[PDB]
DNA sequence: AGGTAAAACGT
DNA sequence: AACGGTATTACCT
């Protein structure tokens, strides 16, 4: 059965290039660290982030903003690898969005106990980009639902190597992580990585 | 008028 | 510990 009308997991689909996406997350974040963003509210996110691409996403005091300029660094965000590049194109035509052309990948990383709650990927300049998600390392359940939060939830295990894509009807579909088990990964050693890769400008 | 914060405590 | 309240408003443009 499928994901969702215009959603799919494409199990393992990035375990052959995962050691090398891993070294590229790892050069990434040697020029934009990683860092647990706050809130508008005020609260520390238990995700650390960075991004790579021309857009990065980023809290502000005012909202949630894609930006060019690392706020920490005030510095582009490092070019999206070519592996990075490479492998969601892959995925992308293999889920069915053969045209889609990403200018951001947010990358997070999860120790133990982190979570990211049921949210919406908002911003959508091209209604026909898909959002195509990257697991990396230790495994963690993925909550995918509807366009209402109260809708009912999909709960799926999300190892390393598989791809996740979304899109079309299903685009602004509420989805999170569960707090992450602690583990072990020989790749990664003890977290797990995401990159989400979006269309987030022009 | 319409989009966005909550991508963040109690039962 | 899965589910849902909260934004049932306060701000911006
Ligand atoms: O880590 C994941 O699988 C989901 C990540 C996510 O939803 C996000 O960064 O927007
Ligand atoms: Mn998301």
């Amino acid at each position: 059965e499928p994901l969702a009308a215009g959603a799919v997991i494409l199990r393992r689909f990035a375990f052959n290039a995962a050691e090398q996406l891993i070294r590229d997350i790892n050069d990434v974040a040697s020029q934009s660290p990683f860092r647990q963003m706050v809130t508008p509210g005020g609260y520390t996110m238990s995700v650390a982030m960075t991004n790579c691409g021309h857009l990065g996403w980023t809290t502000h005091r005012q909202g949630y903003l894609y930006s060019p300029i690392d706020p920490q660094t005030n510095k582009p965000w490092p070019a999206m690898p070519q592996s990075f590049h490479n492998l969601c194109q892959r995925a992308a035509t293999a889920a069915g969005y053969p045209d889609f052309q990403p200018d951001a990948c947010l990358i997070n990383r999860y120790a133990p106990g982190a979570k990211l709650c049921l949210h919406q990927d908002k911003i959508h300049p091209d209604l026909r980009a898909p959002i195509v998600s990257v697991s990396l390392g230790l495994p963690a359940i993925f909550q995918f639902g509807g366009l209402k939060r109260n809708d009912p939830l999909k709960r799926l295990l999300l190892e390393h190597g598989d791809v996740v894509v979304w899109g079309g009807e299903s685009r602004l579909f509420y989805h999170g992580i569960q707090p992450l088990k602690a583990g072990f990964h020989p790749l990664t050693i003890d977290c797990r990585y995401n990159l989400t890769f979006r269309q987030a400008g022009k």
